[PDB]
């Protein structure tokens, strides 16, 4: 669950 939010942490800035 911490690994899933780590992969998605650079997919807040990469779209936005």
């Amino acid at each position: 669950w911490i690994q899933x939010i780590t992969a998605l942490a650079p997919q807040a800035p990469a779209p936005f």
